[PDB]
């Protein structure tokens, strides 16, 4: 509901700290993020999970959640099951959160808390992803940046 925090470990180290505030009664998440990381940028935020392993999403690779934006748009529509913002890293690593008016997401449609993230320093990009299935699913580096995601109070 009113707060979430993220945590990522990865092969190259990549860290960070994602709060959201949603609730189902509507109305824009607040949430703030910062992600430290490897030298790139980063382009969209989507994740899509039911919960794997905070050192790597298995479940996370080739898995679309629909009841996020229906694809995962990072403004988000309905319920982006996922992180949702846009986060841009710099060459040191550094991504600052882009806010963007929700309406009911949570990271993750089975549940949120335990739901591992699918970002990294890339474009994690919703409905275009890269390749058609990578498009389909809405791109994810399952083990680039992933750690359990959740509301925590
Ligand atoms: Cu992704």
């Amino acid at each position: 509901a009113t707060k979430a925090v993220a945590v990522l470990k990865g092969d190259g180290p990549v860290q960070g700290i994602i709060n959201f505030e949603q609730k189902e009664s509507n109305g824009p998440v607040k949430v703030w993020g910062s992600i430290k990381g490897l030298t790139e940028g980063l382009h969209g935020f989507h994740v899509h999970e039911f919960g794997d392993n905070t050192a790597g999403c298995t479940s996370a690779g080739p898995h679309f959640n629909p009841l996020s934006r229906k694809h995962g748009g990072p403004k988000d529509e309905e319920r982006h099951v996922g992180d949702l913002g846009n986060v841009t890293a710099d060459k040191d690593g550094v991504a600052d959160v882009s806010i963007e008016d929700s309406v009911i997401s949570l990271s993750g449609d089975h549940s949120i808390i335990g739901r591992t993230l699918v970002v990294h320093e890339k474009a994690d990009d919703l409905g275009k992803g890269g390749n058609e299935e990578s498009t389909k699913t809405g791109n994810a580096g399952s083990r680039l940046a992933c750690g359990v995601i959740g509301i925590a109070q």
